[PDB]
């Protein structure tokens, strides 16, 4: 909603939401989470006791100082669980799910779910399933979660290249010295410390980042603190300017990224298929697949899906945040839902739901928001070969 919400990017919150299918195909990142790292965390207030020791803090800075202690013990024990937040996010999701369409989890319905070994992915999955339980005890539910599910939730830690490519690939330079250009660390700083031109540009820049990473974290974790006010608006856009771009060129379709990290996510999008043939052709009698993962999942996965805009290749840093935007891709507890319907001709009709609204595919149809599933499958077999072809050139 609040363009400050859209400026947390992948931390925001998710979003505000308030004839039937045979079945639904889903893939959802886990609900609102604690930060997974202290490293922010100890950075900045590194940085402002060292400052506190030199007298270096203003009136504001003390209560900074005093802030970030505070939430150093409030994160202890707590790093990458899922939040209160997260657990009413997923129950949400479900909830809206069985409203809109009762008839498919009704009577004896049968729904499978998996998550990744990750424990924010199982009590995500777990948040969903108690729900689906709760509206109907007489579900048959098969629940399982592993590293037996890496090569389709994981597939960003399996692919060597991608690895190397996400570690050290070319993009880095670029996120570097498009954060030098956006982000300027003196007129933050001077609110918190004394003579912040004393600072050296990497020093400056390391610590404002820092600060950026806690105050956008601090919405999901259900801790009643906020720390949006400790920047301006502009200062917001810029910052999340840069994580965009970030985000962009490691996960999604920059042509810095050749497609390789859109490439790697084939696996996931042929079990989509998979699973779903199985049951239009009864070979499974699931009403549901349920997957549970990560935004490092469901960002390429998307974009190898050719949701319109999401695989844009924009060659210019600058006008990336102009074409793809990863608040609307990758929330906190992003998901993606496809909804297969039979007509009175028995025909097989598919809607595709991003984080919950209709999501359009470069083919025509003459009923938006629903597809063709044949012409749907066709589209999808010919992204998953432009994948293998593509990850055939970084062979590893």
């Amino acid at each position: 909603q609040t363009k400050i919400q859209k400026y947390a990017g992948t931390a925001m919150p998710y979003p505000n939401r308030t004839m039937t299918p045979f079945y639904i195909n889903h893939l959802g990142r886990h609900g609102a989470r604690f930060p997974t790292s202290r490293k922010a965390l100890d950075k900045v207030e590194k940085v402002l006791v060292s400052a506190q020791q030199e007298n270096g803090l203003t009136s504001e800075g003390m209560a900074l100082l005093s802030m970030i202690r505070r939430l150093s013990r409030l994160f202890d024990g707590q790093w990458g669980k899922l939040s209160k937040l997260g657990e009413t996010e997923q129950e949400g999701i479900a909830g809206r799910m069985i409203r809109n369409y009762p008839q498919l989890f009704s009577n004896s319905a049968k729904i499978e779910a998996i998550a990744t070994y990750v424990p924010r992915s199982i009590n995500s999955m777990d948040a969903f399933l108690s729900c689906m339980i709760r509206h109907n005890p007489a579900l048959q539910v098969q629940r399982s979660e592993g590293k037996q599910y890496n090569h389709i939730l994981r597939f960003f830690d399996l692919n060597k290249s991608y690895v190397n490519y996400k570690e050290k690939g070319d993009w880095l330079p670029i996120y570097k010295a498009f954060v030098h250009k956006k982000i300027s660390p003196v007129p933050i700083m001077k609110k918190f410390l004394l003579n912040p031109e004393q600072y050296l540009d990497k020093e400056a820049e390391e610590f404002v980042m820092a600060l950026f990473s806690v105050a956008a974290i601090l919405p999901d974790t259900s801790i009643p603190l906020n720390l949006e006010d400790l920047f301006t608006l502009d200062e917001w856009h810029r910052y999340w300017q840069t994580q965009n771009l970030r985000q962009y060129m490691s996960k999604s379709s920059a042509p810095v990224g050749k497609m390789l990290p859109v490439a790697i996510a084939w696996p996931l999008l042929s079990e989509f298929i998979r699973s779903a043939q199985e049951v239009i052709s009864g070979k499974s009698d699931y009403q549901a697949n349920f997957r549970f993962a990560h935004a490092n999942t469901v960002i390429p996965f998307v974009s190898l899906m050719g949701i319109e805009k999401t695989d844009v290749q924009v060659c210019r840093p600058d006008s990336v945040s102009v074409y793809w935007k990863d608040y609307e891709i990758s929330p906190m507890a992003a998901n993606v839902q496809w909804l297969f319907y039979r007509d009175r001709d028995q025909r097989i009709w598919v809607k595709i739901l991003l984080n919950e609204e209709a999501a359009a595919l470069p083919i025509s149809t003459a009923c938006f928001p629903y597809y063709s599933w044949e012409k749907t499958r066709i589209f999808f077999n010919q992204r998953i070969e432009m994948a293998k072809k593509t990850l055939s050139v970084f062979n590893e």
